[PDB]
């Protein structure tokens, strides 16, 4: 009488800077996506999410104490006893992943890690924790980061982002060229990112007036995370739902009636103008279903100087496919061919380059021959592969499997075997046995380094 495997799940993401205070008795509004912003319909209140991922910062509780509160809250909402998938804490930065008990045998390859940011006097409270796992055929990654504070420190925050994405060790270690921004079908990155509304401090009361009027446009046009993303300084290739809730920081505790912005000894004589510190972003592989269903803040949880933030997603997932052939052999019907491909790179290097193709649909990664370097009119390096690239032999040829897969590409120096660029191509093509255009930007350490384009031709068993 077996349950069919799901094609979609829903995922709850929560981020809350607890302000080193215990929570109040009831926090159910957080997990129900109730309060301000894009909120969840009351008719869904009893419907559990498949996975709940809870990020806290300045968390004063033990793991045991917080788990008890989280599992009690979900049991009260859903009448389901959730299973702990993972919990990881760095200082007062914590991530908890809970899942429905029906998913226990669908979840495997659980990994946890942390990154400590800063050096000397800036090393010791900021950084990130993360969790990854497989859910049937789908890889999922989660990062909770507490970045550097202070309106004046946006460039430090961006540097913290770069260190966390470089050094966090999650997902499949065989993906050696790839950082966390390429290792997962779906990556969620959330936390107290600490980006501020960059307006003069003498405009504090004007900001507060705008918030009372629910007029956020002239505030969001100064939000440092939106502006730094627009200028491609941080979070390149990530998505964020539109913000329609009031700034989540800095509140007087025990009410939400008051923003506490003025400089005090306790703030290091810094102003804390109302800001959207607390954020949820995501990055999914191309042409994978991911829809944000809610993004908002609670109104009734007042123990911290921050309000909790919620986001929920519908995320596509795939099954653990088994054929008569693969896993454990190739499906000789299937092939992936690349035509007229070239990489464009921002490097001043003149080493030869080769490609690596990595995918779960291959027995192991495939190394190309070196490309042919030409110079581009506007200075650039163009690496031509023509029709020279290997024919890739997937383990399964069934189009129901193969059109859902993705090929990661790294372009590496022949001289150093270091990756100069990483990207991803979807096999969710408009046609099979047809030459079709393909494209990915290339990044290294999460920054743009070039592009890969050409044509693909996919053979399936149909
Ligand atoms: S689970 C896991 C273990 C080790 C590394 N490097 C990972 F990325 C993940």
């Amino acid at each position: 009488m077996e349950q069919p495997e799901p094609d979609m799940i829903t995922i709850f993401i929560g981020t809350w800077n607890m302000g080193n205070a215990p929570p109040p008795k009831k926090i159910t509004s957080w997990f129900l996506s109730k309060g301000q912003g894009k909120t969840r319909d009351d008719s869904a209140d009893y419907i559990p999410h498949d996975i709940y991922v809870i990020g806290t910062q300045e968390d004063p509780l033990s793991e045991k104490e917080w788990l008890e509160i989280l599992k009690h809250s979900l049991q009260e909402i859903t009448s389901v006893t959730f299973k702990t998938v993972a919990i990881h804490t760095l200082w007062n930065i914590r991530i908890v992943v809970l899942a429905k008990p029906e998913h226990e045998n669908r979840i495997s390859h659980i990994c946890t890690d942390n990154v400590k940011t800063g050096i000397a006097n800036t090393l010791g409270n900021k950084g990130a924790v993360g969790v990854s796992f497989m859910f049937n055929g789908t890889s999922l990654g989660f990062v909770n980061s507490h970045l550097t504070s202070g309106s004046e420190k946006k460039l430090r925050r961006n540097q913290n982002y770069m260190n966390i994405l470089r050094f966090l060790a999650l997902g499949d270690k065989k993906l050696s060229p790839f950082n966390i921004t390429h290792r997962f079908t779906h990556l969620f990155w959330f936390g107290d990112l600490n980006y501020r509304v960059d307006l003069p401090t003498w405009e504090a009361e004007t900001i507060i007036q705008k918030i009372k009027q629910q007029q956020y446009a002239d505030l969001l046009s100064h939000d440092q995370l939106l502006t730094e993303r627009r200028e491609q300084k941080v979070f390149l290739h990530f998505e964020e739902e539109e913000i329609t809730f009031a700034p989540t920081y800095r509140f007087e505790r025990l009410t939400r009636d008051k923003y506490a912005y003025t400089k005090q000894k306790a703030t290091g004589m810094k102003y804390n103008l109302p800001s959207w510190c607390d954020r949820v972003l995501w990055k999914s592989y191309p042409l994978v279903h991911v829809v944000c269903q809610s993004y908002g803040s609670t109104s009734d949880i007042m123990t911290s100087d921050h309000s909790p933030v919620f986001a929920t997603f519908e995320a596509g997932v795939t099954s653990q496919f088994v054929s008569k052939n693969g896993p454990g052999t190739v499906d000789s019907q299937g092939q992936i061919e690349f035509l007229r491909c070239y990489a464009t790179l921002k490097t001043k290097s003149q080493t030869k380059f080769y490609l690596e193709f990595h995918s779960s649909c291959l027995e192991s990664f495939v190394k190309s021959q070196e490309g042919e370097n030409e110079e581009g009119s506007e200075g650039e390096l163009v690496v031509k592969f023509g029709e020279t690239l290997p024919k890739l032999k997937p383990i399964i040829s069934d189009p129901e499997y193969l059109l859902d897969q993705h090929i990661l590409i790294s372009i590496k120096s022949s001289d150093s075997d270091e990756s100069y660029g990483e990207g991803c191509i979807a096999l969710r093509l408009e046609a099979t046995e047809t030459q079709l255009p393909i494209y990915t930007p290339l990044t290294h350490h999460g920054e743009l380094t070039g592009h890969f384009q050409g044509e693909i031709k996919l053979q399936t068993s149909q």
